């Protein structure tokens, strides 16, 4: 028992980073097969990427993979990504797969600086297509991944902080989450919201680890639970949220809007001073998935 | 910008991690040169652990290192680990030490079972020698560790669950953290307390990412906040403790008393709604290291 935000091993992940530099900006590459990806804002000099890119050589690009020089052979604009082509395939490449994640769903982000890792924490893709990572200069390039089995699912690179403090950036294909851009305008994160079917997965932690204050003898509808939903700012609850709580509901035999009920108080009265989980907020960056992984005892390799 | 409870990256530990079997028991091995240190309580069969320890082989020891099978050369009780040698040294060994933590300090932990990762977080040892951990069953001879450049300081290995859901072991010489020992007894945490050093470390990294709604006019001295201390369950805080703060008292300009007047009002008045880096709760397990590397951009390798 016990419940933590809990990442992914990153040692796969550790074995891809490295340091890209040309110019005078440095920043963080991932290096998988004989491809080093990287923000396409290491380019040198309100920019036309695509300008300033038929500019540079192959030589321009300094790759290190820690100690080791890393010739580029050839490079490409892919979106807001870099592809550099360098003459050595990462002999340490997982098996991967690019994968693009919707709002709702978490992912690991080993932080890295100068191709070096710094840490490893867990995060989630908010509603409005930000993350509340992390990061500090040059940690653009480190990537968000989950792991399944032994497959690496790279799902972010990161590239911008926002002015709430928030993060912002692309699959691994280069095409930002959300309506953010890789230059410097006056972008701000628009209005989030509190994922409903998350905080419920959350709430069904709390009773599999023992906490069961909240619960209650209350039902409600499917409407009139979304009724309360909205008034809070939590996202509308489907029929499938429903469904993928379906092993949770029955394996502590709460009825998903039996759990809905308690939400719903809970919503409406506040915590009246308790803890759940050792947290006094409604937690919303685990999913059904993150939870029945944690209880029951999934591993990978 | 940001603060996330964030671990080390896991990798040096991943590369030491084995599955170790005898009898119907598997748990998890820690493999450094050619030595796996595991629970003694992987022995067969209250217990006379030298006793049961004489009855058994070495090859009743099967240590799997991921699809290779680690031959046991010899074996040997230390405190509440074991150490079997085996014939061949791990060739992914990191440079590492074994080091005993304080109560007030932090840990990354790489909860393992059949000897393969399956998440890592970040953990504190609590006042009562404790931690909040997240474990199941088979997660023991799983390991609590730090890293300083590319040494890795081994802290904890895992052995049990209390029955507050809290967690206990051993630092890696088999000397258990605690009043806690490796049987069956009706043994439970004793009384908890806060860290305070450690909530005045994290009022400080909210003041450097921004928060400073909490921040106020007043001063006190050390004995009268240490009477408001103690009336809320709170660890004393010493001269030692405001001089490690010095670094985040002179970043931010705010004094170690002045924010220890921050935090009486804190205790004294509750939140009032609000959050604190995205809590509602004084959070106690960051260390004045933990932020000063977060918020400065520290890495390891
Ligand atoms: C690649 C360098 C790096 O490490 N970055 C991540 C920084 C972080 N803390 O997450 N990325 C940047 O520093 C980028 C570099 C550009 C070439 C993309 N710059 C920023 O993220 C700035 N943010 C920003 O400009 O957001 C848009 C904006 C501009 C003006 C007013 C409001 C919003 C940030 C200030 C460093
Ligand atoms: C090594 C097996 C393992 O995975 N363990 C970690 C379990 C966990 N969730 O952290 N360790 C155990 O299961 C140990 C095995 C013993 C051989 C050490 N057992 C426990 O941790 C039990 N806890 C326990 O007995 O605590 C003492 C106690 C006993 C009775 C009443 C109160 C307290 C636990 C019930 C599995």
């Amino acid at each position: 028992s016990g419940f933590r935000k809990m990442a992914f091993p990153s040692g796969k992940v550790e074995g891809c980073m490295v340091q890209v530099t040309c110019g005078t900006t440095t920043l963080n590459g991932l290096w998988l097969d004989d491809v080093v990806y990287c923000p396409r804002h290491v380019i040198c000099t309100n920019p036309n990427y695509e300008d300033l890119l038929i500019r540079k050589s192959n030589h321009n690009f300094l790759v290190q993979a820690g100690n080791v020089q890393l010739r580029v052979i050839g490079h490409s604009m892919q979106n807001c990504v870099l592809k550099l082509k360098v003459d050595t395939a990462n002999p340490k490449t997982p098996k991967y797969k690019f994968v693009r994640i919707q709002p709702g769903q978490t992912f690991s982000v080993l932080a890295c600086y100068n191709g070096s890792p710094s840490g490893v924490y867990q995060c989630a893709m908010r509603p409005n297509f930000t993350i509340k990572g992390s990061f500090l200069n040059g940690s653009c390039g480190s990537v968000g991944f989950n792991i399944d089995y032994d497959c690496v699912s790279f799902c972010y690179m990161h590239h911008m902080e926002l002015p709430t403090g928030v993060h912002a950036g692309t699959d691994l294909e280069g095409n930002f989450y959300g309506p953010f851009v890789d230059r410097q305008t006056a972008q701000a994160a628009g209005t989030d919201t509190t994922i409903t079917v998350n905080v419920l997965a959350w709430l069904y932690a709390a009773v599999i680890n023992g906490d069961r204050w909240f619960l209650n003898r209350f039902t409600t509808t499917l409407n009139d639970f979304n009724l309360v939903a909205m008034k809070y700012n939590y996202e509308p609850l489907t029929q499938d949220h429903v469904d993928i709580l379906g092993p949770l509901s029955a394996q502590t035999g709460i009825a998903v809007l039996d759990m809905c009920a308690s939400l719903k108080e809970l919503l409406q009265n506040g915590m009246n001073g308790r803890t759940i989980l050792g947290s006094a907020l409604l937690e919303d960056e685990f999913t059904p998935f993150d939870v029945v992984r944690q209880c029951s005892g999934v591993t990978f390799q």
